[PDB]
């Protein structure tokens, strides 16, 4: 099955080496670069703010663990936001492109 | 029955075409655009970069059908991204006001 | 089960002020707002456009109730948009930082 996987980063430079790494490694068949967001979160009992960019990965459910590790070994936090979403439904000349072009 | 549909495009003018549409023919009960985007896909088989704008759109799966028809009318790509992602819960108040004024 | 909930607000200082006490709360581990949304919704018979920045919330279902009366109280719109999308599956590390900091 298909998902959307949200990963936020630190930096411009982080969001394109991880984007440009996923789809070339075909992990993800497409990946856009939301800028500009300001993120508020929790961090050993402290309440901090950084800007941040959002990564909107267009994956599958079995290319998950992978794409995990890869972004991992990547990304300069221990401990990434790497969540995916389930794609309920989709038009299906492109959930087959996505499907074609990831594995 | 409720879905937020993620669909992106080359362009402003794309976008607030499209968002007009939607809303207007009641496949949809709002959308939102989000500019700035920067993708990184496959395309032939190579990767490419290009710039985007994000459409979130609500709605339902009983919208669907008639949304994809009416987006792929009016949207450049041979193949556009139009995945849906379930709404699990939400306002109460705001999922009958979203019901209410989609189809 | 964890999720990630969308709002939109009109403004930054209404962003600010759900994004910090939401976090505050544990009513959510980390909330994103990402600015420059142009909304296009219908009310009754005519479609509008308004200025918007969306939240991305970080949360889970045992907290949404609690969560969506705290963003009520404090979002000046009637009816604001609180609707979760579920994480399917994510980095272990981040999933067990979102539940050990929300409740």
């Amino acid at each position: 099955m298909e998902e959307v996987v949200l990963i936020t980063v630190p930096s411009e430079e982080v969001a394109r080496t991880i984007a440009k790494a996923l789809v070339e490694e075909r992990l993800a068949a497409c990946v856009n670069i939301v800028p500009g967001l300001t993120s508020i979160y929790r961090w050993q009992g402290e309440v901090v703010e950084d800007q941040e960019l959002l990564l909107l990965v267009k994956t599958t459910t079995h290319a998950f663990p992978k794409l995990k590790e890869r972004v991992k070994a990547l990304h300069p936090y221990t401990v990434p936001e790497i969540v995916a979403l389930p794609i309920a439904e989709g038009n299906r000349e492109y959930l087959d492109w996505l499907r074609e072009n990831t594995g």
